[PDB]
């Protein structure tokens, strides 16, 4: 959470990897937006999201995150999804 460091660096999420998807789209869509504003276009874009989509992103998340998670001492992960 927020105790009083900023982590080394996060891979990716459900949300984040439509924001990889459709990064493009949006910055096509609004070159000159920002980082900020290209950003606040795809979270509505996701927002506006069904589940199946956000399950199939929620996979690639979960399966691209435990990839990295590898020197992680205090982590979470109950006898079910293996």
């Amino acid at each position: 959470g927020s105790s009083g460091s900023s982590g080394a660096r996060r891979p990716m999420n459900a949300f984040l990897l439509f924001c990889k998807r459709h990064r493009s789209l949006v910055r096509q869509e609004h070159p000159r937006l920002d980082n900020r504003g290209a950003t606040k276009i795809l979270a509505d874009w996701w927002a506006v999201l069904d589940p199946k989509e956000k399950q199939k992103y929620t996979d690639m998340a979960k399966e691209y995150k435990d990839a990295f998670m590898k020197a992680n001492p205090g982590y979470r992960s109950g006898p079910s999804s293996g």
